[PDB]
This record gives structure tokens, sequence and C-alpha cells, in this order.
């Protein structure tokens, strides 16, 4: 199974708690994280794009870097890990994304790909006057289909004459073309989103589910395999989890409970053994290094699951303990050096 790191482009990562680590997203922090992930043979690093935060005591996601420029900088200081940026497709013309992708292909020597998102949180767009209206909720994958057609023309041939409802290309040109086939990834959970992914993506990201129920996402990965059957394309599932690991199950549980006890309720308001809002009800693996290794090996056995995208409570120590204590016990990582 492949392992990626979801890099903290927003302050405080994925914990909405006064008891969680408090930190700003800097370049040098994301550089340290990605160089340590690459050292431990992580396969990829992805950044999201988040254009508005949730406030509260922790100013949660009020502070966020931009994904293409962050990943261009990270590409320059790495050599092997795959680098993915997220395009909020309402915010960038497709010929600009095409050229940014060819640029980071150049920086990285062919390690770059794009996560294409529709956007769904109206305020991120309404705040800058570019929300297309509430018809977007139902038509957004029609928009994304035209967007990706323009991208595939430009990457594949260097030109597009595409004409649709949303885009008009009149001999649009982007060269250079990427040195390797450009990877497109999607994070579609809906039927329309999975249908898009099945037609155009290399793989689809989905949410891990529950606390210490690693296989609870299986129905989502089954729906995505069904969507991929309809195109005949091999489009696997990469599943998002948070890992809270320690020397013992009891020690990891104590950390998780300490984070939940600090929940930043004002920030959680704006956003509105169970999952907790403290990490946006993310799929969570809480245990000893050995327990987390066993639970990740169970993820690897789910039909359609090809990888995991990981967040941690503390990225610098969480990547280190992952590489030193968890990954060496994982049957699904026995292929590493
Ligand atoms: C790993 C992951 C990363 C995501 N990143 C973003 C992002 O950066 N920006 C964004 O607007 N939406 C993001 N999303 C939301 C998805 O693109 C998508 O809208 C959501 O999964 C709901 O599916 P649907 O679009 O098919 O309803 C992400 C989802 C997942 C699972």
């Amino acid at each position: 199974m492949k392992i990626g790191v979801f890099v903290p482009i927003g302050n405080n990562g994925w914990l909405i708690s006064t008891h969680a680590p408090q930190y700003m997203p800097t370049f040098e922090l994301n550089k340290a994280i990605v160089q340590k992930a690459e050292h431990y043979h992580f396969d990829f690093a992805l950044s999201m794009i988040k254009l508005r935060g949730f406030g509260g005591k922790t100013e949660f996601w009020d502070h966020n870097l931009e994904s293409f420029t962050l990943m261009a900088g990270l590409a320059a200081v790495t050599s092997r890990i795959q680098i993915y940026a997220t395009a909020a497709t309402l915010t960038l013309p497709p010929a600009i994304v095409a050229r940014m992708a060819a640029t980071i292909d150049s920086i990285s020597g062919g390690r770059f790909g794009v996560n294409l998102v529709t956007g769904w949180q109206k305020p991120e767009y309404e705040q800058m006057g570019i929300w297309p209206g509430d018809d977007y909720f139902s038509r957004r994958y029609d928009y994304l289909t035209e967007y990706v057609q323009v991208l595939r023309d430009l990457w594949g041939t260097g030109k597009s004459d595409f004409k649709g409802d949303f885009f008009t290309m009149n001999d649009c040109r982007v060269s250079p073309q990427p040195s390797v086939p450009m990877k497109v990834i999607c994070a579609g959970q809906s039927d329309a989103g999975m249908a898009f992914s099945a037609r155009y993506a290399d793989f689809n990201f989905c949410f891990g589910k529950g606390v210490n129920t690693p296989t609870a996402f299986a129905p989502t990965a089954a729906r995505m395999k069904q969507a991929a059957e309809q195109t005949g394309r091999d489009v696997g599932s990469y599943v998002l989890f948070m890992v809270i690991a320690d020397e013992t199950d009891d020690a990891a549980r104590a950390k998780w409970e300490h984070y939940k006890a600090g929940a930043d309720e004002e920030a959680l308001s704006w956003l509105t053994d169970p999952t907790s809002a403290v990490n946006i009800n993310m799929g969570t693996l809480v245990g000893s290094y050995a327990s987390v290794a066993r639970m990740l090996d169970e993820v690897a056995s789910v039909p359609g699951a090809e990888g995991v995208l990981l967040t941690f409570d503390d990225f610098l120590s969480g990547i280190e303990t992952f590489g030193e204590r968890i990954q060496p016990l994982m049957q699904c990582r026995a292929h590493l050096p």
C-alpha cells in the first residue's frame, strides 16, 4: 500500500483544540515534514487549499498558505517523493493550472500531480465575489468535466480548441508539456464525484471512518470500484486517517482524550467510541505503534484501497515514530529497503 502525508498548509493541522500543538503553517515547517517523510519512503505529499478559516480561540485555518506555490517550493528541496497541489477550480483558469503543473514538473523532474476540487464551501468563494450561485451544487461536476478536458488537451498536445458551457478555447497554447504523464487525483465522495474520478483521475481520495475501525470506509471504496467498472479504468481509493500513536494503547488514548478535552467550541460552531469534531470527525487510528501498524495492514486488505493519506497530532514526531516504529511492522510496507 502507498503512504502519503497531508502537509499542514493551515495552522494547527487537523486538530481544533487548545490542548493540541499550536503552530503556524510555514514553508520551513512543511519543508522539515516533507524531507522527513521522503527519508522514511513516504510515496507522496499532498496539500489542500483552504481559502477561509473557522476562527475561535485557535483561529483554526484562519492562516493558510497557497497550495501550488507551497508545493513548487517543496519540489525544489526534495528528489523522490511525489508532490501534489490542490486546484480550487473556481479560482484559477485551466490554462494557468496547466502551465503551473508543467512548471512544477520541471522543478521536480516529473514528480508532480494535481488534486482537482470543485469547492463546496460557499463562503470561501462568496467572500471574493466568485461564487457562481446555488446551481453550482448540482452542476459543479459538469464544470469540472469541462475544466479537465481543457487540461488534458493542453498537457497531451500543447493546445486546446475546447468550447463548452463554461470555457471557450481559441487555439489556447501551453508548452512545455509535462515530461511524464500528468497525474490527476480527485476527492469525490458523491456519485457524480466518483463518476468524474472514474473517467479522469488516477486515484480517488476518500475519508477514513470511525475511531479504530480501519475497515469502516469499505462501502465507500466499493462504490468507487463500481464507478471505475463503468469506465474500465483502474482508479483506486486513497483513504485519509489521523494517526495518534504512542508506546502503549493507553498512552495514545490519553493523548486523544486530552485533545478532545481542549476542543475549541467556538471554531467547531462555525464548522457545523465515537469520532470527534476535534479533528472534523476524521477517521482516527489511536494506539500503540504495533496496534496502528495492525490497523493500517487491515486498511490495506479493503477491496479498492491502494493507499492512505496520513495526518498526525504532531507531524515532526509522528512521521519519525511512523518511520521508526510503525512502518517496520506493516506487512503492506515489506517491499521497502
Ligand atoms: C483528502 C481530501 C482532500 C480534500 N481537499 C479539498 C481541498 O483542498 N479543497 C476543497 O475545496 N475540497 C477538498 N476536499 C473535498 C472534496 O473535493 C469533495 O468536495 C468532498 O470529498 C465531497 O464529495 P463530493 O464533491 O463528490 O460531494 C477534499 C476531500 C478529501 C477526501
